[PDB]
């Protein structure tokens, strides 16, 4: 009558390397966002568990190829890696973009990404 | 390639997790869903892409599944008893199991070839 349990330290991990490979190559995806004239492939169920923004963007949607904008405000060299980061866990940046991947978390409503959030290698 | 070094760094240790919780959450809701799956006559809302990646045979299935609609009809092999722990581990990371159904979910995910069990205590014979 007792139960067996496991619990998978490794399945989301691999769970989510499996998406943004899905992602790479435009399999399975489902929403393509234009970010300041750029063509991003997402999963709109994984872009809506990271955000109420997203959420409230992508919910209602019935369409065949749906293709969201986003404002002007939100530019390709900050979403990018925001993008990348909703599939990996990870955020790895430079000098370069570190301001408007951070401006960029701010508009599309991230809570507490911010300076301190961020370490050296 | 980059201009500066990409030295400045952040990974979230809650961040996979959360975004499980709001695939689930989405499942049990049945929103942003957009597969139907058939399994003994019941009805299972889930992710395409989710259960790809999770599942041979789901991948092999569904790549090239491109239609808005999606209902899957999985064979006579899969049963609703066997098939509810996989589903609810694919979204969960957490499969429980009792001497009263294991069996019969280790048989299935076999079948589905269900990935990321091999570190677990249950044999696969």
């Amino acid at each position: 009558s007792p139960m067996y349990v496991y619990e998978s330290t490794v399945h989301c991990t691999n769970i989510l390397l499996g998406l943004n490979d899905q992602r790479k190559k435009d399999i399975l995806c489902d929403v393509t966002l234009i970010v300041e004239r750029k063509e991003f492939r997402a999963h709109r169920a994984v872009l809506a568990a990271c955000s109420e923004y997203f959420w409230q963007a992508l919910v209602g949607q019935t369409k065949n190829d749906l293709v969201v904008s986003l404002p002007e405000e939100v530019t390709a060299r900050g979403f990018g890696p925001l993008l990348q980061f909703a599939y990996t866990a990870k955020l790895l940046l430079s000098r370069e973009n570190i301001r408007e991947v951070i401006r960029c978390a701010e508009f599309l409503r991230m809570h507490n990404l911010e300076d301190s959030c961020f370490s050296f290698l």
